[PDB]
């Protein structure tokens, strides 16, 4: 499937602050941020994406339309300029943020009704799971 819709309740979370660390997150947010759970919000219709993932603290809202390049300010997380660019790979959707960082990006997929996050940056993968609600 390539219907990501839905409210998506996390169920996992892997390496969360490596991911962080590794785009040079100040240390405090990065202590409070991995200890959080958050919930992702995915509107899709076609091409179009509006995600937004919330915590009592911190964010995360970004909308993309699939195979349409879009330059990207990082704001509230690491405050880079990216080249951000979101396109199919089969059934696994993959964004590559084209900048200052090597292997910056993520994948997303649904395997058996659970959706799968997989964040990247240099070395370091951070895998999320989440059920839909
Ligand atoms: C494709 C989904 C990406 C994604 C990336 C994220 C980056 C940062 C954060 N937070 C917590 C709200 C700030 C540390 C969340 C987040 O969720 C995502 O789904």
């Amino acid at each position: 499937t390539r219907d990501f819709n839905g409210t998506w309740e996390m169920e996992s979370n892997e390496n969360f602050e490596g991911y962080m660390k590794a785009l040079d997150i100040d240390f405090a947010t990065r202590k409070i941020a991995v200890r959080l759970t958050f919930t992702l919000v995915i509107d899709q219709d076609g091409d179009n994406f509006k995600t937004k993932a919330t915590s009592t603290f911190l964010n995360y809202d970004v909308d993309f339309t699939v195979g349409v390049e879009f330059d990207e300010y990082t704001k509230s997380l690491d405050n880079r300029h990216v080249k951000a660019l979101v396109t199919w790979e089969g059934d696994v959707l993959v964004c590559v943020q084209k900048g200052e960082k090597e292997n910056r990006g993520w994948k997303k997929w649904i395997e058996g009704d659970k959706l799968y996050l997989e964040l990247t940056c240099g070395d370091q993968v951070c895998r999320q799971v989440f059920k839909k609600k």
